[PDB]
């Protein structure tokens, strides 16, 4: 029962993985866990280069190994004052806007263009989603966040992002590895903890 | 006015920078900000390669431009169960350790060797500090965090780390940047806002 090496997308590492690691540690005391985090592209690279056993990756990664769908969450435009999502096309509050090399940024641009037929205000550009949340909780402006980072208790208005046909805009999260990893007892225990937690 | 390109150490970007940025947007509407985060070394290296105007770096960075001391925070051990820091030399409760290329990790090994005359049991190694905090908040184990990441709303016991000679153990945060950037106007209004902030 050796060391489990994980490469996990940042918002997952922050918001979803802790509860999984709690159960993993509860069932397997003193099992060693090594965790790196970051952009999805970076964690995929790490997994591709044999540096970890398992990647948890968002988006739609192409992968010639084992790939398990985990979950989907949906985008919300959050703000402290604005209550109605149509006002966002006129307000003077800045668009705090996450941007990495994933498709998250492009897809919000596409939604904005289609819904409002205008372009959004490239004022504040941030390279990590959690800083967007924080900056938005502090009233600086509004933000578009995946619901995996939101809680009901968050003092901020929650406005569903819907496409032109009123369908919530989603993002997927996958678990990825090559066959040798899945033969390891600690990888298998971790996967088993995950596929337990998904039914909750 | 011009667009301010910041590089901030991750924990600063999340915990300290949002209030600094709120005031800066409050006094300067339509002023654009662009923010990359990460390890101090990575933001130092980016500042050196002219990608940003201003770096907010942690530790003791060597720098041959302008270096403004900013603040000092102190290391706290946190756990949901453990209330006395001497308990940890004897607990099967796991140790959640942040580790990067900065001195942070070896600083803590040194304090531990010098206080408990033993080595800490490495079970959980993670590569970003906020992930340590969350995993500590989730009761998984104890962590050692800088106070800038802590709040009283954080439902964990917080225990100050003191060296062999009764003294709290600190890390500093600086503000670096080459002379030209400080000529630029938005940099001056941001350096300003910071220093007028710090006056409580």
């Amino acid at each position: 029962h050796g060391t489990l090496k994980l490469a996990v997308a940042s918002i997952i590492g922050q918001h979803w993985l802790p509860k999984v690691l709690k159960t993993y540690v509860e069932r397997y005391p003193n099992a060693k866990v090594s965790l790196i985090t970051g952009w999805s592209s970076e964690m995929l690279k790490s997994l591709y280069e044999d540096q970890v056993h398992i990647g948890i990756i968002r988006g739609n990664p192409e992968w010639k190994g084992r790939k398990d769908y985990l979950m989907t969450d949906h985008l919300y435009l959050v703000d402290t004052e604005i209550s109605c999502i149509d006002d966002i096309a006129h307000t003077d509050r800045p668009f705090i806007q996450f941007k990495s090399d994933s498709t998250y940024f492009q897809e919000i641009q596409h939604w904005w263009h289609q819904k409002f037929k205008t372009s959004p205000k490239q004022t504040i550009l941030v390279d990590q989603i959690e800083t967007c949340k924080q900056m938005a909780l502090h009233g600086i402006g509004y933000a578009i966040l995946p619901s995996v980072t939101l809680e009901e208790e968050d003092k901020v208005n929650k406005m569903p992002l819907l496409d032109t046909k009123d369908h919530p805009i989603g993002r997927d999260t996958w678990l990825l590895g090559y066959e040798p990893a899945f033969e390891l007892k600690q990888v298998q225990a971790f996967v088993s903890v995950i596929k337990d937690m998904l039914k909750q």
